[PDB]
């Protein structure tokens, strides 16, 4: 139950409004999602142990104009990285597009958030992935 999401109707939420509405969060049957074309933002919440192994959280999701990374720790925003469609001239290496965010391993739990908005149906595929995924990636 420690993946959950938020429907961001309104798409006016920043981070800091969504961390004050951490039990709005709701848990997910799947990792993933689809919706209908609208200008909600969807937001992930995932709350992680700490880590042992090198992991990363993988997203594939095509046709996102907006995707916003944020990785809480101790209580303090520790990433945030803004990329989507939307925002070129960064350079992904994987032929999908997919995206990948490195999981730190250093002996604390976290909590990341992604922020997701399109002006096409709304869809990701996501998960934790150690280097074994890793390596069969596309």
């Amino acid at each position: 139950q420690n993946w959950r999401l938020l429907r961001d109707e309104s798409a006016q939420l920043r981070i800091a409004d969504v961390l004050q509405r951490k039990e709005q969060f709701r848990p997910l049957a799947k990792r993933s999602f689809i919706f209908p074309a609208s200008p909600q933002a969807v937001w992930l919440q995932v709350q992680l142990p700490a880590q042992k192994v090198p992991s990363w959280l993988w997203i594939f999701a095509p046709r996102v104009q907006y995707l916003d990374y944020y990785l809480v720790q101790d209580g303090q925003l520790v990433r945030d990285q803004h990329t989507g469609e939307s925002r070129p001239f960064q350079e992904r290496p994987l032929p999908s597009r997919s995206y990948l965010f490195s999981l730190p391993v250093d002996g604390k739990p976290m909590t990341l958030y992604v922020r997701m908005t399109s002006n096409h149906p709304l869809m990701a595929w996501f998960d934790q992935i150690d280097e074994a995924g890793l390596v069969g990636l596309e």
